[PDB]
This record gives structure tokens, sequence and C-alpha cells, in this order.
RNA sequence: ACUGAAACUGUAGUAGAACCAAUCGGGGUCGUCAAUA
């Protein structure tokens, strides 16, 4: 099911950073292949994931692991780099 | 003889400190004017 879109409307001035500046600039924004500003999909997943995890916390009554947090790992995938021990 | 997965370039930081829009000045007072025939 492709054909869904997300629209982002920027309501204040915005800065997807590059972690660095250049010359006289101390922070510069990411630009796409057309030299235009954009939000990278890795940034967009991270922000959207984080907010579905905010919703999950409420639905899980603050339980950091539970049924609704499992739904985030369903929708957004597990985060195996953070898990430790014998995850089967 | 078979695409790894998953991961927010973010986090903290007041474009600000200093600098008088100011210095001097009585709202005052007296001699003509004009050039020809």
């Amino acid at each position: 099911m492709r054909g869904i879109e997300i629209t982002i409307t920027m309501q204040s001035d915005w800065h997807v950073g590059t972690g660095m500046g250049r010359g006289e600039l101390d922070s510069v924004v990411q630009r796409d292949g057309d030299n235009l500003p954009y939000i990278p999909g890795k940034t967009l997943t991270g922000i959207l994931r984080d907010s579905c995890e905010q919703v999950a916390l409420g639905l899980d009554n603050g339980q950091t692991r539970g049924l609704w947090h499992g739904w985030i790992n369903f929708i957004f995938g597990d985060q195996p780099a953070l898990a430790q021990g014998a995850i089967e």
C-alpha cells in the first residue's frame, strides 16, 4: 500500500541540521539533490516513531514495555541495537 | 544460489554590553528713500 502521503506544513522556521556549519555559518541545513531544503525520511520516521511511542506510553499507562509498545515495534519495527541479552 | 533489519544530527547557549540627540542663540528693533537736468 503505497500512495499514502504525509504532508508536513512548517509553521515556524525550521532546521534539519547536518551536525556542522560551513565557514561563516555555524549550523547549515540539509539540502536535497536539487539544493533545496527537505526533511529526510530518516528524520521523518524518527519524529513520527517518537510520537507514536508517546501515544503508546499513554495507552500502556506508562508501562515502557507492554501491549501497545509492541504495536510500535510492529508498525515501526524492533530496535535491536538497543536490546541486549538473548532476544530470541 | 537471493536487497539485512532497526537508529530524529540532535542536545545546551537571550544578538548583546556601553553611549543624554545634544551644544550656541533676549522674538528683537530707526533713519530716509530715489537720480536726474
